[PDB]
């Protein structure tokens, strides 16, 4: 579960990540 | 672990939807 956590963990800073460079975009 | 697990499989659907509309409004 740890290890789940901190895969998703990363997957959410991906998104962080993805979400800025599209409202840079916009 | 398995609640935490839970929060950020949530927050993660909540960046999906918002890259989503992002990507639609770019």
């Amino acid at each position: 579960l740890a290890a789940k956590k901190q895969e998703l963990e990363e997957i959410l800073h991906e998104m962080e990540a993805r979400i800025e460079e599209e409202e840079e975009r916009s």
